[PDB]
């Protein structure tokens, strides 16, 4: 059932070329978010959103098919769970001492300083994190981990990256 | 007089930090295309200038301080002089004919796959990339290029990096 249910939501959502652009994504998620009161945001963005199709784009389509959207979508699903059970003040966004419990719910272990650098890049100057915000981070996050999981074949710890392979995963991103 | 004129420009922007926030780099890049009609663009978002603000963070205080934000703002006058010569259409935008001409003029050299990785990333449906997304390309591609050949002193085309490193270097939306 639940296999039929996310199959017709994907067919609908890609529509008439079967993948998934930016503009079809961005419009789905913040049809998400004007359903739950509780997740504060000022909308997600195309340029968020483009950054996000890029980053799942594993085979250079340009868009989202049924498996790179298949596991964006169940990610963005733990993730919104995850926002709202550690969003312990209900201020509707995640403040930076609500962050690390978060990602670590998230199997994201970092340390202050890596913790630090987030919420400089991705928070407001208050040091709070909103819901499009914590999406966009965790997206990349995940997918900046399973790079270098890729290219740490003989799991020393350290990656080799070549110019080339630096320049695809930091520009189409 | 230019030199004490930027000074000014700075003083009046960066306010009572002495630093230029990504919302005020927002504020006065708005600025800049209201005065250039002949520069199409959906206008700089805040996400956008985020990202811009943080790659240009070298001494990571969040915010760009003169130096910074004068090396910022010096390549943005340059490629947007470029982007106005290589629109030889003069559509107010930079189709994928245009844009090989245009980067070479800006010095950078890419393949034609990531070419083809840019276009999709920034460009439209029709190949057309607008000011604002060439802009924030370029100051990508240009903090990108830097941070390698810091770590790659040698040329040796190849950098080695633990996680720790990896994330620093990529977490950039
Ligand atoms: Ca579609
Ligand atoms: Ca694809
Ligand atoms: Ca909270
Ligand atoms: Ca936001
Ligand atoms: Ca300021
Ligand atoms: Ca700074
Ligand atoms: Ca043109
Ligand atoms: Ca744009």
């Amino acid at each position: 059932e639940e296999v039929r249910q996310f199959r017709r939501l994907f067919a609908q959502l890609a529509g008439d070329d079967m993948e998934v652009s930016a503009t079809e994504l961005m419009n789905i998620l913040n049809k998400v978010v004007t359903r739950h009161p509780d997740l504060k945001t000022d909308g997600f963005g195309i340029d968020t959103c483009r950054s996000m199709v890029a980053v799942m784009d594993s085979d250079t389509t340009g868009k989202l098919g049924f498996e790179e959207f298949k596991y964006l979508w169940n990610n963005i699903k733990r993730w919104q769970a995850i926002y709202k059970q550690f969003d312990t003040d209900r201020s509707g966004t995640i403040c930076s001492s609500e962050l690390p419990g978060a990602f670590e719910a998230a199997g994201f272990h970092l340390n202050e300083h890596l913790y630090n650098m987030i919420i400089r890049r991705y928070s407001d100057e208050s040091g709070n994190m909103d819901f499009d915000n914590f999406i966009s981070c965790l997206v990349r996050l995940d997918a900046m981990f399973r790079a270098f999981k890729s290219l740490d074949k003989d799991g020393t710890g350290q990656i080799q990256v070549n110019i080339q392979e630096w320049l695809q995963l930091t520009m189409y991103s």
